[PDB]
């Protein structure tokens, strides 16, 4: 009764060519990113935390309190941590080519870099689990005066710390700070998306961060779940209690492991997409390449 005639990503490429497959939904984190030189930035393993900011504890960095209180520390990490390029992968195109043939119904993601946006996803269709740099706001509840992104960076990499042309308070990127909450939009989103899909792509994330992670959960019994990733994740944790690639009992959970471009590649191959996809990505790249 499974909707896949077999357990590969050729079986997802039948399915999603079918008239069952009408809604996407992808979710997607870090591994989506790094082939376009942005680091994992909740890994301790890619040193960007390792080193004068008096911290009361090192995880202050992360928290609101503390930024409200004391931002230096925060924007000057910003200023170290900031892209020299934002030039989207492989993988980012290739939900715009979902996107283009109606295929997209939501791409909920973990990271703060905008790529998505720059690869042509609208706010509509996206899902900013942890917001984003894209766009920041005076931290006053009476205003609330938003700014671009190019007004974040110039006080960014000239170490002034921003503050409200309205008001004069702190102006803070929308990222999701220790002690924050996720976006209303999350929730809102996940009860009413969940309905909706007939394919879950899951790309570059390791799937250990909630509630992002739990979102694998939400998806009707049918629904296939395809995980494109250097490493296999979401099965049952055998300590305390997801995907099923390899028992028995598998009837919908596939994984494809390598480099997320790859992934995206081989998929857009079985569909016929691989010129499409080539095509945008070259054009796009070069036009950002051609920035003047
Ligand atoms: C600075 C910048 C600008 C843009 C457009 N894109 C990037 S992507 C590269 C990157 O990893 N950067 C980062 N900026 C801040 C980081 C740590 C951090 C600290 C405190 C709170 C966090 C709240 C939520 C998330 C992270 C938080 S990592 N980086
Ligand atoms: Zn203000």
């Amino acid at each position: 009764e499974r909707l896949l005639d077999e357990l590969t990503l050729e079986g997802v490429a039948r399915y999603m060519q079918s008239e069952r497959c009408r809604r996407v939904i992808c979710l997607v984190g870090a591994g989506i990113s790094t082939s376009a030189g942005i680091p994992d930035f909740r890994s301790p393993s890619t040193g960007l935390y390792d080193n004068k900011y008096h911290l009361p504890y090192p995880e202050a960095i992360f928290e609101i309190s503390y930024f409200k209180k004391h931002p230096e520390p925060f924007f000057a990490l910003a200023k170290e941590l900031y892209p020299g390029q934002f030039k989207p992968t492989i993988c980012h195109y290739f939900m715009r080519l979902l996107k283009d043939k109606g295929l997209l119904l939501r791409c909920y993601t973990q990271n703060i870099d905008t790529l998505e946006r720059i690869a042509g996803l609208e706010q509509e269709d996206l899902v900013e689990a942890h917001g984003t740099f894209y766009t920041s706001h005076c931290v006053s509840a009476s205003c609330r005066h938003e700014y671009p992104l190019s007004w974040m960076k110039e006080k960014i990499f000239s170490e002034v710390t921003p503050k409200c042309e309205d008001c004069q308070s702190l102006v803070k990127p929308d990222i999701v700070f220790f002690g924050e909450s996720l976006p209303a939009r999350f929730f809102s989103c996940m009860q009413s998306d969940f309905l909706k899909v007939d394919l879950l792509l899951v790309m570059g994330t390791s799937l250990q961060v909630q509630p992002f992670a739990s979102l694998i959960s939400k998806a009707p019994l049918s629904t296939p779940r395809l995980l494109i990733n250097k490493e296999k994740a979401g099965q049952s944790d055998p300590f305390l209690g997801g995907m099923d690639f390899d028992s028995k009992k598998a009837y919908r959970d596939v994984a494809w492991l390598g480099e997320c471009d790859q992934g995206c590649l081989a998929l857009a191959e079985l569909l016929g997409w691989k010129k499409e996809l080539e095509d945008l990505v070259r054009r796009e790249h070069a036009s950002i390449d051609a920035q003047s």
